[PDB]
């Protein structure tokens, strides 16, 4: 069993430092109405490092029920440089109702490559649901590599593919080639479609918080091999797609959403905070050529 | 500022069945402390203590403040967080164990802004009253504590007193003293340790002291006295074992070595951690025939 297609790392809205549960469920509905196919609760753009055990319960269970009676998914974020806690969040993330999981390599501690393969080996014989691993060395310090992806795809059955975000297309040649039968998931949103242009079947995508009808028509595009015109939205969405990493992930794509009403409140958790005030004024005037669907 | 230097060991933490040797851990500190070890820091990097619990943070701090009790050896307690209001907690928590000092490591993975980074080192200083050493490492954090966020935390932060790095920057070390002088820069990569020492710094915090805890001592206290000549001369009689003990990451060649000079009984790690290749094995075995390590 797989999770793919246009999947949307959901934001955190924080109202006086308490997490905002009404504009949560109503940010999951507009995703759902605007065709994407899969949620990302508490996941990196999600502010996951900041947020208790108890918050985390509460956006899954709220993605869940948001998500019943269609047909999106919640792939919940449940990773930790811990074995025995990321285990722990993976057998809490099915106990929520969650379809699937996405459990972010070990960050800081950099295990080796055996110990990433003995790591993801004790979270998928933990659960039954899919899990996706997501690699990003430039926040956790540490690659999975494609040999230690294959190997995990091919030992463990719930392990279906990887969310890559390293800015690494020979990678992704290289994952596919080796093994054509893995869901290669995009990380990356300026690169959405070379991903999916190589076979890639999906992606986990920051600009769609804020513009989820575009990156959905792109990902569906690219799937159905209309590659001109899913290339064209990724050429369309370059400039929003680079503007919303101006500073650390999530710090512009919640400015970008306060900025369109689509959050009551900017609020970060430290050590996240707003933008300066010249990358603030940045994504407002990049963001004038979107049209922002609203809710 | 109420300071924290010398010759400092990032104290391993060793496990028996998955739990906390702590007659070991009491053991190993102990014969830091009988070679001239100025510091220790528990549960630090190389204390594994991403894996550890809360309790266990908790018990091996208390082990080190008891055992360095009757010394002038120091207790840094490595107390940092990638969540502002953790590493608060956790830095108040080291001080309610008895710990001199903390060591804060740079939050990691959601990789913060430079004034994110400022605001986070603040709550932490306004949190307790115990001298506060940032730890920069962008290898394992994914960002940098830059000289400007680390010389204005010093200057508006009574209790941060200084920096570990651990960076492989010794341009930023000058950049660092050149423009600050007063704080103390701390090395944090072994290799390196004398160049850090003679720009300046005013101590480690090392991992082949664990094996080598003399060795480093020395070493530390040459450069302090201004024996340049002799903590060099360290400095590169240790390259070697200070090379090899990174061949695979950091705690993984140190605690093998310590398993393999029967300072330690089992080797142990917390997963995602785990033993090295056994061709890593043998390279720190063949490393180690080369120097003299001490028992208890
Ligand atoms: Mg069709």
């Amino acid at each position: 069993n797989i999770i793919i297609g246009a999947m949307t790392a959901l934001i955190t809205p924080f109202k006086n430092g308490k997490v905002d549960e009404q504009s949560y469920a109503r940010l999951i509905k507009r995703q759902i109405e605007n065709g994407i196919d899969a949620v990302v609760p508490v996941g990196t753009t999600g502010e996951s490092a900041t947020l208790t055990h108890e918050e985390k319960r509460t956006c899954i269970e709220i993605a869940v029920e948001t998500c019943k009676g269609t047909k999106v998914k919640v792939l919940a974020g449940a990773g930790s440089n811990a074995t025995h806690e990321a285990v722990g969040l993976a057998k809490f993330a099915k106990e929520h109702g969650a379809d699937g999981i996405l459990s972010v390599a070990p960050y800081y501690n950099k295990p080796t490559q055996q110990g990433l393969y003995e790591h993801y080996k004790a979270i998928a014989q933990s659960v039954d649901i899919p899990v996706l691993l997501y690699n990003v060395p430039g926040r956790t310090g540490c690659e999975i590599s494609t040999d230690t992806i294959i190997k995990l795809f091919r030992d463990c059955e719930n392990i279906y593919g990887v969310k890559e975000a390293s800015g690494n297309i020979d990678k992704c040649v290289d994952l596919l080639a080796h093994e054509p039968r893995m869901m290669l998931i995009s990380g990356e949103d300026a690169i959405n479609y070379p991903i999916l242009s190589n076979g890639g079947k999906g992606v986990i995508s920051v600009t769609s918080n804020l513009l989820p009808d575009m990156i959905s028509a792109l990902t569906h595009f690219a799937l159905d091999e209309n590659y001109k015109e899913a290339k064209k939205i990724n050429d369309e969405l370059y400039n929003i797609n680079k503007i919303l990493f101006c500073e650390s992930n999530p710090i512009p794509i919640k400015t970008a959403m306060y900025l369109a009403g689509l959050i009551e409140s900017l609020e970060f958790r430290l050590p996240l905070c707003s933008p300066s005030k010249e990358n603030f004024a940045k994504i407002e005037e990049v963001m004038k050529k979107y049209k922002i669907k609203g809710f």
